[PDB]
């Protein structure tokens, strides 16, 4: 919490809010894998069409078989899903996510079936994008990623002359798409039908259609530029027909809300100069604060904006008692690893002010023409208008115009290395010292046990002396 | 053999696969014709983009070409018909077993590669994206040209002073786009580039829309082109090159897998658990190989995975510690738990119809017997089969449970809080510094302690003396009487 | 300096390369026309795509523009001609050196930027993939349109109400593919988007089929277009942008390389060895920098590598521990080995004709001199040169050794078993917990040995007291008797 933690060299670089998922707006798409070629054909065969159909069908066999095993067999069983999830054993061993996704799958069964009910019209229609319609109502959108390119190249008629050439252009168009499909449909998981469709997969699958579909299916105020460039869009396969080669995907757009009393701070670190060496604090690069509570929170899998971080689920990791204390101001509990600093990690601008390691890097001020030096008592030296106005950090001059407002104590036992190999070597060293301490103990024990025995002899002598003084005292005393 | 009943700790076997080794392999030769054929007549015009493309690509292939020449037409076959053993390997400088292996293969494919480049003229004259290279009614391999179909599509029937500007432009963006991708594969960084493996990813860039056709046409295997294209099975290596004709000969190889008996590759996932008053997660390898009583960490990140099989070139196993083995072998007092920030996605798992959840860290609201499932401290994880709940609700997710478990909680769980620690470097280093600090005090305390000891030795020599004199003084006083 | 007698340990030098520092960098400007030119006449027809593409590419470039403004158009130049001062940096909020460095370079190029962004119309109205930007017999750089050629092939000579739907479809997919790729480069995540660098990856997406042409045209160095495109030497930054004309001015920068006199960058590979009865591997860094007697880990993950050279903008070196340095310098008693599961691929190496192999873990069968090479426990690795074997066979691999080794240099290999341990975090923590348990017992046992020490000192104090009385009587009975 105490950002006064930048005396050490760790500077906050961002403060975003945390958004969670409340509900989701959806849309159904039918990916038409086989394009429409309705021009008459005689005395000629277009082999590429056959091959594409065969290779793609085999490629989709796992998704299909999984779909049947789950859907068309153990959950909706020759009847109509009424809301009770049954036979989840069908999934074998599944994660919470997969189980969640399976339920969503059966819940979508009725819509997927409505759309697949029109598979035939969808196939006969030549179109890159098209509204799947049933008597005055839109079920969703039907897309075919290669249709436009195909229409540009197909001959109005395919005769025995055209043949060779046509089978070639259609061939390369289909095969290129096929190849990209190969990139997305690999049979490795047990329930592939339940794997999420990423925006990258959607791009491959929908080709040049993605933009059009993105707008056509969502009415939110969010622009098509955001949906495409961010990672909010995510979909899942909800239906398949291998004969018409049509895949029904359900796309989803999250409805993000902000979680109160929670911030997600980014921490960067410049090299400090402590106890005679260039070092760098060792802390998480992204933390989450909720009052006094602090967790590590890298949103590598979340969508990040300049002022917000939207995450599917919580990815927080617990920090160590020593780490927290260090973030909460207590700098004697931090940890610094030595480093080979460079220009890029020796300084940083922070709202006009510049924080830098002037001990490791030459902070040669120009206007005041005075070379800045750094007290061995200060890890990092600040630099505002007061200390300079036109500073020059090796090959880079620039003015300074702001002013910064506002006890140090660092033990060299805080300067360690956090590297497996390095740690194991120190561990070995510590262990050898424990072994020396144990030997010292043995030596020590042996000696004390020897004194105890001499003490015994000494007592046996005191007695005899004592008794001898009692007798000699019987020739003059009682 | 790994009590899978290590599930009481929250680790669940999510997969069991067979391991497969690569006995032999089938291969085929491909000639990548880098220069498109253009037959439409040219007159009163000069397509320059073709000149540039030729120049840039020839440079980009100089390193591979030079290397290929040095090894081949220079030192390994020694420009003398190979015999059976390789000679002159010092030519490679420093090489790894994988590279030497490839070098040996290079010279072995020497004969075939020659046969193919021997037809570089015909191969180049022929306009075709894919064509069979033939000699004496035999097929030596396949000839591909990734852009041909596209070029053919755009190039006009006759190029003339009128077209020139527009034709050169389209033929240019086409060749240039290919060039860019190609420039993404051939970067000279190593000392022996001609020996670097060609991946399916590079193979795709190199062959373009031609890949599916080639894959099908090169092997007859039962495996489908879909498996071949979508798996990582296929691999290739350069074994021929003619910079003049810009034709690169490549040898593609498809393995012939075999099931190594008595071996399984198990995937291990962990849900969080509640132990000694904290939400923790067991720390173990995520993928182990098992053979008898031997367990090794087997991260097959370099292999081809199937729902039932794992196949690798060479095993990438890692040895596990005695404690970690003890743990997976069933001795839970040896496992290691790290505290974690649980979430819905990590507090339960479905295992063949029965659920396994951390009902302390999560609200397991049973719906049928309408009760809140309470998790006793002596259970880091609860099991929920039909007998405990026929209708369960887990945070907005409701489902039925109609399968019965098989009681094996015969032995109570013995777990010490010392098993709960962080396995993260930073955290480990801090702990080590604490340990060391504690030991340094002891080492100091022993040094001072070593002083109160030197004092005793003294007060003892004093006593032994005063005693020696008191004895003389007594016998003296005694002899006087 | 670095006994390669580190080879007796199975760690071998695979590459020695020179290091190179980036001195000066010759630049060049590029104007990216994000909108193609359709000159053919249009009648009664709305090419819908041109509108949509435009609305989208624009909201996409808003962040880069908005930010690029608050910086250039509002807080560094300030409605006036720059004068080498750089004020108002506070506008960047918190910014790193690389960013600040860029903000400087931005305002510095502002002049050339606006110059180009002043020939908008000439650029827009012109129809070409690659167009030289000129102003009074001078090249201000190059203007480029990634999709132009393609569009020209497609676009009909005259777009009518009959061609419409058809044309809007072809043109529309061409633009949308490009738009999609652009959606891959321009996500708004940072605070100063405009400052983020442009990679050859981003560059490729942006200029498409143009890149090879632009590159060769705007640089006259000895480096071939091939290398500039294959390596990672090229970089650029967004200097000028105009949302209305959809033109982005970019500054491509090609670095001038300068060798660091003494430094050398060595790559270390390790084969398994057989030490204290088990197969293991030495735990050293993979790439190190060596200058005289200083050694640092040098992972040039970013840098541009060549068979003989390594060029980086700034260092990425890491400090090595004393034990690691001692090991790298020949003191093998300080190295660290980890038991491993060996494989063919990691059991041997060819070093200038001579093979180095673990012949305990692998069967080193000599073919010509016909014999099986045995490796004594004392040799963690064996060296097979021509003197030992002419034709060797390492299962399936059969080759000839024609070189001789002379590195017969002798030095006793002293290796303690405490050098064989795991470097895996989980394993380290398990070991640290055991060391802790001992430290724990030692401390309790110490508590006790502190109790005796007091009790011993107690009976001593007593003895020394009884020796008082006994001493007075003997001095009394000595006088009261004379
Ligand atoms: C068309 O050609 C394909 C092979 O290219 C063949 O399998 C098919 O039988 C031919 N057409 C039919 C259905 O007869
Ligand atoms: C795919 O080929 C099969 C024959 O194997 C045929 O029944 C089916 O209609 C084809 N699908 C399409 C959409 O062409
Ligand atoms: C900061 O650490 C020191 C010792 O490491 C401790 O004495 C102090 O109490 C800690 N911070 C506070 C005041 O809680
Ligand atoms: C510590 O040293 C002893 C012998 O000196 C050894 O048995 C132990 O393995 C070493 N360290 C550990 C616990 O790894
Ligand atoms: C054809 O164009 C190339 C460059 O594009 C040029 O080098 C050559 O001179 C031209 N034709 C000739 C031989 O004049
Ligand atoms: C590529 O250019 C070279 C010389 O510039 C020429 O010899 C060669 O014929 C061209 N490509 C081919 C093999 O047609
Ligand atoms: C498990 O480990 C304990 C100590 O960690 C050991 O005493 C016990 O024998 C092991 N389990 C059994 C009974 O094999
Ligand atoms: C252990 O602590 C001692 C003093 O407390 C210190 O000298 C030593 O460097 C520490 N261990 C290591 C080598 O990190
Ligand atoms: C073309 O269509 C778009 C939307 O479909 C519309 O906004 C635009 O006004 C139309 N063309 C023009 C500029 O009139
Ligand atoms: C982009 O759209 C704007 C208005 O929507 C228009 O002024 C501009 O001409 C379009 N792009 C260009 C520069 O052609
Ligand atoms: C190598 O290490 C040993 C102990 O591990 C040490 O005694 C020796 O001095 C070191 N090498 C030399 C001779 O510097
Ligand atoms: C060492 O053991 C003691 C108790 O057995 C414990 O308090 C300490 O935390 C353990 N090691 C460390 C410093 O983590």
């Amino acid at each position: 919490d105490p950002a006064a933690l930048m005396q050490i060299g760790v500077i906050p670089t961002n403060v975003r809010q945390l958004m969670y998922y409340t509900e989701a707006s959806s849309a159904f798409i039918v990916v038409k894998l086989m394009p429409t070629i309705d021009s008459p054909i005689s005395g000629c065969n277009i082999t590429s069409i056959s091959s594409y159909n065969a290779t793609v069908t085999k490629l989709l066999q796992p998704i299909g078989e999984n779909l049947e095993t789950i859907r068309n067999q153990l959950i909706p069983t020759r009847r109509r899903f009424a809301g009770v999830v049954i036979g989840l054993a069908a999934l074998g061993v599944a994660t919470a996510a997969q189980v969640t996704a399976a339920v969503a799958l059966v819940k979508a069964n009725e819509n997927a079936a409505a759309i697949l009910n029109l598979k035939n019209a969808i196939q006969k229609t030549n179109a890159a994008v098209a509204d799947v319609v049933q008597a005055t109502q839109s079920l969703g959108t039907a897309v075919q990623a290669v249709q436009d390119h195909i229409n540009s190249v197909v001959s109005p008629a395919i005769t025995a002359a055209n043949c060779k050439a046509q089978d070639a252009i259609i061939g390369s168009i289909l095969n290129l798409y096929l190849t990209e499909l190969t990139t997305i449909f690999h049979n490795q998981i047990t329930n592939p039908a339940l794997s999420p469709i990423t925006i990258q997969a959607l791009r491959i699958l929908l080709g040049s259609t993605l933009p059009t579909v993105v707008e056509k299916s969502f009415n939110t105020q969010i622009s098509a530029a955001e949906l495409l460039s961010s990672g909010l869009l995510t979909g899942q396969i909800v239906g398949l027909d291998l004969t018409y080669m049509q895949m029904v995907i359900k796309i989803e757009l999250p409805t993000l809300t902000v979680q109160p009393a929670t911030q997600i701070i980014d921490l960067a670190t410049i090299s400090a100069f402590i106890n005679n060496q260039e070092v760098m604090a060792q802390l998480p690069t992204r933390v989450m604060v909720t009052g006094s509570l602090i967790q590590a929170y890298p949103a590598s899998q979340c969508t990040i904006t300049p002022n917000t971080v939207y995450c599917r689920y919580n990815d927080a990791q617990v920090l160590s008692d020593d780490t927290m204390a260090c973030l909460q101001g207590n700098l004697t509990r931090c940890t610094f690893s030595p480093v080979v600093g460079s220009f890029l990690t020796r300084f940083v601008l922070f709202d006009g002010i510049v924080y830098a390691n002037c001990r490791s890097m030459l902070c040669k001020c120009m206007q005041p023409a005075a070379v800045i030096l750094q007290p061995s008592s200060s890890p990092v030296t600040v630099i505002d208008m007061y200390k300079c106005v036109s500073l020059q950090l090796d090959n880079l001059r620039f003015t300074i115009t702001q002013l910064a407002n506002v006890t140090i104590k660092l033990e060299s036992s805080q300067i360690l290395s956090i590297d497996p190999l390095d740690i194991s070597q120190n561990l070995a060293a510590v262990n050898k010292s424990l072994s020396d301490a144990l030997q010292h103990l043995a030596q020590s024990d042996t000696y004390l046990s020897a004194i105890e025995d001499k003490i015994e002899e000494i007592l046996s002598k005191i007695y005899h002396i004592e008794n001898e003084i009692a007798r000699i005292k019987k020739l003059i005393g009682e």
